[PDB]
């Protein structure tokens, strides 16, 4: 699935998002944006050959299980498939656990490199949320 912006907003904040860690919902909007363009079925396949999943790329180095990354971590306990449907349900609890692995949301390079210092609140800028 791929969200509209405002539509990901509320998906997110109903899951709790919004303000979790203390990041508000325009950062995780921004994240969600330059890491999958909003498209819950996103993958890409990094040079150590784990691979990321979904809206928040989530990688299978640590977060998922996919059955082909040697000597990795499932720590939200899930198949990385689950992080490609269309009910983010999956993809926002285990993001949860990874914002709070110590470093926030620099655990995303993307948010890092293109959110975090911006105004990340015109990401949810005229949402009815
Ligand atoms: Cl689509
Ligand atoms: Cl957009
Ligand atoms: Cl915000
Ligand atoms: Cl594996
Ligand atoms: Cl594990
Ligand atoms: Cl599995
Ligand atoms: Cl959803
Ligand atoms: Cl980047
Ligand atoms: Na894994």
């Amino acid at each position: 699935k791929v969200f509209g912006r405002c539509e990901l907003a509320a998906a997110m904040k109903r899951h709790g998002l919004d303000n979790y860690r203390g990041y508000s919902l325009g950062n995780w909007v921004c994240a969600a944006k330059f890491e999958s363009n909003f498209n819950t079925q996103a993958t890409n396949r990094n040079t150590d050959g784990s691979t990321d999943y979904g809206i928040l790329q989530i990688n299978s180095r640590w977060w998922c299980n996919d059955g082909r990354t040697p000597g990795s971590r499932n720590l939200c306990n899930i198949p990385c498939s689950a992080l490609l449907s269309s009910d983010i349900t999956a993809s926002v609890n285990c993001a949860k656990k990874i914002v709070s692995d110590g470093n926030g949301m620099n655990a995303w390079v993307a948010w890092r490199n293109r959110c975090k210092g911006t105004d990340v609140q015109a990401w949810i800028r005229g949402c009815r949320l």
